[PDB]
């Protein structure tokens, strides 16, 4: 249970699951 936020094409977005 952990969320990360990356940025690819300038858009920062949360990636959690």
């Amino acid at each position: 249970k952990w969320c990360f936020r990356v940025c690819y094409r300038g858009i920062c977005y949360r990636r959690c699951r």
